[PDB]
């Protein structure tokens, strides 16, 4: 359940970060010829939000595919699923093309086919003037741990509170008129809130720029707050948050310090303490037990390495985790016990498309000596770490 949020001071009387996207192709699950499949492309930690996405297939342009709801991740920065579901064969060539304003040509990448009982609830809210072209653009999304459950869209032909998964259906209507009407109101004030901020670094009103919060609260596996959360960001770059007290403010710069004492005087961290004591842990508490047979089960990753020469004097060993719920992994490489610190590269985690998460490391090792590498995995599915080799 939402919270009403304040609205960020004006200052009466400048940088903009660009993040360009990662972009990883891949199947749900391991691509077997006849058999049906999803064909995801994956793209993360780009800035700022709009981006072009298409799925080819030799070459050609995809239709039908679909899309998950725009959130970001802790630095900000955004991400997207885009899938469809396919039948690879053998000599059809799969890519993912991407245009994105950091890109001065669209990118393609190929297909390649070579619990803890504590939880979280956040929402996350995106809003994107666009000069020009009406007023902006307003996206929020609930999710407990890692499962989506609501999402509200600005956009869509009657923006409202949607449920997103199953076991947030059974709630009534007060519910959804509620929450829907604490976004539609969260929804003018992050307009005037840009509005705002647009004056405070004298910028123009012809350029587009990205308001992000995020609030919510963690649980422990008794049910009691573990920490709470109030974070705000403008273009990419944090703003102003509520401290872990739930009682004071860390603001980013002049401008956000006019924000800080606005809010002061209006005791904003107290309505925000009241709200991550109360109805944030109270409503997690309640989807956990509604949603228990999903959100209270951990999947464990299933694991595997394999081995892919670079020439006949070294080699790629990769350490496969698939299928693992929820997100949080480690995958560390170790030759003769201690880790490989400098020479493993980390693949982001990425969704499968069916709640589960996928992610791999890798290390190039000399040839010959691959046996005496271990890969070290650490997932809350798991009663122990497990180890494996090639």
């Amino acid at each position: 359940n939402r919270v009403m949020l304040p609205k960020a001071a004006g200052c009466g009387a400048g940088s903009m970060i660009q993040r360009t996207p990662k972009i990883q192709v891949y199947s749900r699950h391991p691509a077997e010829n006849g058999k049906s499949n999803f064909l995801n492309c994956y793209v993360s930690g780009f800035h700022p939000s709009d981006i072009e996405v298409d799925l080819l297939k030799n070459g050609e342009r995809i239709e039908k595919v679909e899309h998950s709801d725009l959130s970001f991740s802790k630095d900000w920065s955004f991400y997207l699923l885009y899938y469809t579901e396919f039948t690879p064969t053998e000599k059809d060539e799969y890519a993912c093309r991407v245009n994105h304003v950091t890109l001065s040509q669209p990118k393609i990448v190929k297909w390649d086919r070579d619990g803890s009982g504590s939880h979280s609830m956040r929402y996350f809210y995106t809003s994107v003037s666009r000069p020009g072209r009406g007023e902006p653009r307003f996206i929020s999304v609930g999710y407990v741990d890692d499962t989506q459950f609501v999402r509200f869209d600005s956009d869509a032909a009657s923006p409202r509170e949607e449920p997103r998964a199953p076991w947030i259906e059974q709630e009534g209507p007060e519910y959804w008129d509620r929450n829907t009407q604490i976004c539609k109101t969260n929804t003018q004030t992050d307009r005037e809130s840009l509005r705002n901020l647009r004056g405070c670094y004298n910028q123009s009103e012809a350029g587009s720029h990205t308001l992000q919060r995020m609030y919510g609260c963690d649980v422990g596996p008794d049910g009691r707050l573990l920490r709470g959360h109030n974070q705000f960001a403008y273009d990419g770059k944090d703003y102003i948050a509520l401290n872990e007290d739930l009682s004071s403010w860390t603001a980013a710069d002049t401008a956000a310090q006019i924000t800080q004492r606005k809010w002061e005087a209006a005791r904003v961290a107290e309505q925000l303490r009241t709200y991550l004591e109360g109805t944030c842990v109270e409503w997690l508490r309640r989807y956990l037990e509604n949603g228990k047979e999903t959100l209270q089960r951990a999947d464990p990753p299933k694991t595997h390495v394999t081995h892919h020469p670079i020439s006949d004097h070294e080699a790629t060993l990769r350490c496969w985790a698939l299928g693992f719920y929820p997100a949080e992994i480690t995958l560390t490489w170790q030759r003769d016990g201690e880790d490989q610190t400098q020479d493993t590269e980390l693949v982001e985690t990425r969704p499968a498309g069916d709640r589960t998460f996928q992610k791999w490391a890798a290390v190039v090792v000399p040839s010959g000596e691959e046996q005496r590498y271990t890969c070290h995995v650490q997932h809350e599915g798991l009663p122990k770490p497990l180890t494996l080799r090639w």
